[PDB]
């Protein structure tokens, strides 16, 4: 076999438009898997959210390593993880690094955002991020740290989101990618894909680009290959899609008190037993046990 | 407010036919409580699989109540778990009781099987469960080691499940219930209610009885009030309907390699951040950081 | 009388207090079995029990583990020294919560910048939190508290990171108006000027705790002069554990036998009394068939 | 050199070999500097400072985790005391996986049932698992494991619970040919016979690993003269510990001063060495800001 963070490194350097979708646990990482994704998101917004919390760390790192470390037990294709921040200073960032690759999770994205929130002025004025140099030295830690010389670490740039242009984009995905990022994922809050086009085009493909287009979902997927754009993260669809169902199934139940109405509609128990690989352990069972 | 426990042991005391709804992770436990369920089944199964491994005690006890408790700091509605059968003996049963009582967790369900799987003859005659004497100190200990009176134990009588018959269910439900248990879980792998029926007819109502119509859904729910039936537990079809919606999603976004089929079929980001309770965050941070 | 309360009475009481460090389950109990009425989480000792270093490397949800075998195994009340909350006030809050919900009597939280993001070691005094967000994350978490009782130390360090006393006495006031329980007041002299000025200049505004670790000649009777309300011996048993290890695994090293070691450590016994074993066993008989 | 195939050689050596019990990642590390090849992860000394009974009370993910802090504070291979593998053959299995994927590099499994089902304490001899059953755990863990290094110990409980030799020797045996890396032989005795004895029957067939603790006194040359491969100091760090801590906290409560502690315990230098504290201080200045 080819190993997780191998199969990660080489989408994010391969020459054709790649892509990963969003999984929040084991179920979904395996039910990604198996509709032939070569590779699963691991989405701070997901994980926060089906975990009942918000997605400002409120649960501690070593709580999303472990629902990552069942994700990544649950699936053969690499996971790259939102890391937020790194949960700390560099050395927290390589601890967390370090714990996820003796886990299998592929990679990690990093984010050059202050963390925690410590003022609270609501104004109309861009937003102050975490110091360039800091953050490249972040980097640089985390791939000194690294045991697997082909796990991944993407440095997400968050100028356009804060507020800044441009330039600010610029000199910090070169920071970063200089810093040795495996990747630069470029954001923005645009509903349209201007802010990644300009970015692309100034770019001058200097490294593997990542792109997450929910907010601009109508753009032509070609439009992306056109631009070089290296990976197209789909980045909560599942979650959502998973509310809307419980959502629905649930209000239907409480209104019929009968569960006429949503057997046909739902996946069968037994459907659920082959997602968890109940033969496996049945014939595991029937090898191991005296008879 | 009224204790969860307290909501919950009203519930399999009260005169009218109870519901609770399936909830497998803190997402799920606040939609079923947004819906206006008085209470939640932590699933065995969906638990379990959520985390993407069988229904078989691999996960660990501690990583069980993990999910709980995430579910629970989520909903103001009791959560009845179903504890399989108590990790071990009665001493690693009560240790579990006090840790879910911490958490708030409402009440756990027990079952009297033979735990863990010994052997493998897959022959037709009846398996042997837990002995019955064993059992009912189990549940002895539990009650006697409750330090929140109100904290409910549900004992699951496996009985029809193994293969023998209304005789060995009703020595083993009227020995559980002498022990302290608040109610019995009474099962069967019929596709109709006739087990459900004959158990009724014999009990006698020694006491609450809590009943999964998973696989005789189309039986009249009238006839569950008729026969004085106090609980009915929807099993498993939030994890279900979760599982299509994901199943479905995933292969639309693979095959189109574009958002644009399941951006209008799915929940919005804005509701995934009230569902969090972002909005609580937001004002908190105005509170509490400086401006 | 909850441990909480417990710790309470003892930080408002007329007479100078003591607490004990302590850094596993099994430390915890032997402070307690020795008479001490409160026992000291000391962040220093539960990093260093675990092999890492205390700076925030273990995650907060790791030490409240810690922490709960800590309290299931003593009756006196913990005070848990929680750096600065493990992020801003809503993960200090959070922190609280879980830490209430686990037995844990209160938590010490330090005004200090975190995590440490330059490496610049002059002369200079070093930068501390704001004091108003540190006042703010106290207020938060007395806000947040379930129990009245509940207690929030607030550790001082204008005179650790170079300031004077109109600095100290400064954050103090502050912090006590925002809620704090307590002032922690320490200092890295070898002798206890600075708590002398600081208790002069405090004219008992409330209750004052110190750490005599570095000026510990200096007479116990001294400390009730000034009024001091609690004493925390920070790391002795840490201190004295790490001698015993080493000896004792030098001696067996060397010798390659037990003979010279076997009468100067406890005996097998007293372990099981201290994990009281007995207590298991009476239970066995009473929950367990006879035969 | 993995840590795995260290412990493999030790216990394939033609030399005796000794391994020495830590309890934590601090004496994990001091046990390494101390020069010993190995180290003991006992059940007791585990369950212990966690302040529960050697029973399963800790879930076997609690075990892991505080096997997890050792392994990444020592170079050493260390070889867990994992009871019975936590239920049947699968749960064992998991086990294994988990705790290779840690960095441990070995477990001892014994033949006893689990868990405890009867309070009966007369006379008779003890019935263990069944033979057929545990020697297909053993080759179940050896089936699944991802390195081929990791090594099985199957404790023999023939003599413990009881029986004799030949039921002993039947034991070891079949557990030798399920493919376990190694036979632990324990006694109840206070002289070294049952040992004699079987090493006598055995006839070298497999490595065999022995524990001391209660025959102490018997030269450890005799052990050699046997070809005893492995030596256990089981509990001894445990137990000094515990004679310090309870020392000196008896003498800071008395005393309510340090003065007669200071001079006989290491110095808060000794304790952030130990913790690699300077480490961190070099790391810190390269990756933050000079200023």
């Amino acid at each position: 076999k080819v190993k997780k963070t191998t199969q990660l490194k080489q989408m994010l350097n391969s020459k054709d438009l790649e892509f990963i979708m969003e999984a929040h646990n084991g179920l979904s990482a395996r039910i990604v898997q198996e509709a032939g994704f070569k590779g699963i998101w691991g989405s701070g917004l997901s994980v926060s959210a089906q975990l009942g919390v918000r997605d400002s760390n409120e649960a501690s790192w070593t709580q999303v390593v472990e629902v990552l470390e069942f994700m990544s037990d649950a699936s053969d294709v690499p996971i790259l993880l939102d890391a937020d921040t790194g949960y700390g200073n560099f050395n927290n960032a390589r601890r967390l690094v370090r714990k996820l690759e003796d886990r299998g999770v592929a990679g990690a994205c990093l984010e050059d955002k202050l963390f925690p929130k410590t003022n609270s002025l609501h104004d109309g004025r861009a937003q102050p991020l975490a110091d360039i140099e800091e953050f490249a030295l972040k980097i640089k830690a985390c791939k000194d740290s690294q045991t697997d010389p082909d796990f991944c670490i993407v440095a997400r740039v968050e100028a356009f989101i804060a507020g800044w242009g441009l330039d600010e984009a610029l000199k910090r995905a070169e920071a970063y990618r200089n810093a040795g990022a495996d990747a630069i994922l470029m954001h923005s809050k645009k509903a349209d894909p201007s802010d990644i086009e300009a970015f692309m085009k100034a770019w001058n493909n200097q490294g593997p680009v990542v792109i997450v287009p929910t907010k601009y979902y109508k753009t032509p997927t070609d439009h992306f290959r056109d631009m070089g754009v290296s990976m197209v993260i789909w980045a909560n669809h599942n979650l959502r899609a998973s509310v809307s169902a419980i959502q629905q199934t649930t209000k239907q139940i409480y209104d019929d008190q009968s569960l006429v109405n949503v057997e046909d509609k739902i996946v069968s128990v037994k459907e659920i037993f082959r997602l968890q690989r109940d033969d496996e352990l049945v014939q595991a069972e029937d090898k191991y046990l005296p008879k």
